[PDB]
């Protein structure tokens, strides 16, 4: 139950944790994509203005 404030192209977007499929290291971001219903979507943050909740899923898909 985590919500995640993004830009996606100069818009804003808001997913929830739950909804996020996959995580990746990019630099300094977070690189994402997330279930919107039947279709897939994607995404970004810095790593500094993101939850913990996500940082976790983050450390956990490193093993």
């Amino acid at each position: 139950m985590v919500k995640v404030k993004f830009k996606y192209k100069g818009e804003e977007k808001e997913v929830d944790t739950s909804k996020i499929k996959k995580v990746w290291r990019a630099g300094k971001a977070v690189s994402f994509t997330y279930d919107d219903n039947g279709k897939t979507g994607r995404g970004a943050v810095s790593e500094k203005d993101a939850p913990k909740e996500l940082l976790d899923m983050l450390a956990r898909a490193e093993r």
